[PDB]
């Protein structure tokens, strides 16, 4: 499943809801903790729709419990990330993963 451990706290009231656009700020690692991938790096945030299933499980519901302004830690099974098969030249067979997530703004 998905671990939530929080980092900095949120509001404590305002949650993701289905269909909200959900506006973070990330860093994935593997679970050694080697960074693959990272919005902050890219000045970037990164944006995408709860429920819609366009992003991983673990990420579906792991936000989820994130409340706003909270940064948090998950801990993603593979089973709710990218499984057996991985994503070839960047997520490993069978990886558990974890991501630094803040959760900036719903909209
Ligand atoms: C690249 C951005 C997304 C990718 N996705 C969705 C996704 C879309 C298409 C293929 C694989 N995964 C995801 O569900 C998760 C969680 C949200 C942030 C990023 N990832 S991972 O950090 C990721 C980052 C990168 Cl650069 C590649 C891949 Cl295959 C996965
Ligand atoms: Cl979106
Ligand atoms: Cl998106
Ligand atoms: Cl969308
Ligand atoms: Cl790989
Ligand atoms: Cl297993
Ligand atoms: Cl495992």
């Amino acid at each position: 499943g998905v671990q939530v451990e929080t980092i900095s706290p949120g509001d404590g009231r305002t949650f993701p809801k289905r269909g909200q656009t959900v506006v973070v700020h990330y860093t994935g690692m593997l679970e050694d903790g080697k960074k693959f991938d990272s919005s902050r790096d890219r000045n970037k945030p990164f944006k995408f729709m709860l429920g819609k299933q366009e992003v991983i499980r673990g990420w579906e519901e792991g936000v989820a419990q994130m409340s706003v302004g909270q940064r948090a830690k998950l801990t993603i099974s593979p089973d709710y990330a990218y499984g057996a098969t991985g994503h070839p030249g960047i997520i490993p067979p069978h990886a558990t993963l974890v991501f630094d997530v803040e959760l900036l703004k719903l909209e």
